[PDB]
């Protein structure tokens, strides 16, 4: 895969972002994690942590895995990079996401993802406390 710029248009919550793509602007929702709602537990904090990630970093990136870019709701399918940390992961490290909705064919950083989540549960962290 590459990472490719990503242009951000606002946050959304904690695994969805509006970006500018080829001048239209998307939601973009995160792939492999799936985090709360934002008036579930949990919620705010998650939506806190990706919208500071992304608003934070000089660099933001996306990048698309192999099989589908878009869902079925029109929404961009990518992981997320900020100043080349990945967005996705740390969510599920911090135990702010769980690793959820894995299609083969877009996969790619599975392992990456649940090695993470087997840590944040390791810790008790938030989701898993
Ligand atoms: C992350 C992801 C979600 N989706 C779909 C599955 C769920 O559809 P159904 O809505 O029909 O249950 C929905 C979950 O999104 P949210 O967690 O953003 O609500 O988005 C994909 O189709 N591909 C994906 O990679
Ligand atoms: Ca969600």
């Amino acid at each position: 895969l590459h990472k490719e710029p990503a242009t951000l248009i606002k946050a959304i919550d904690g695994d969805t972002v509006k970006l500018m793509y080829k001048g239209q602007p998307m939601t973009f929702r995160l792939l492999l994690v799936d985090t709360p709602e934002f008036n579930e537990k949990y919620g705010p904090e998650a939506s806190a942590f990706t919208k500071k990630m992304v608003e934070n970093a000089k660099k933001k990136e996306k990048e698309f895995d192999k099989g589908q870019r878009t869902d079925k709701y029109g929404r961009g399918l990518a992981y997320i990079y900020a100043d080349g940390k990945m967005v996705n992961e740390a969510l599920v490290r911090q135990g702010l996401a769980k690793v959820a909705y894995v299609y083969k064919g877009n996969n790619t950083h599975e392992q990456l993802l649940r090695k993470a989540e087997a840590q944040a549960k390791k810790e008790k962290l938030n989701i898993w406390s």
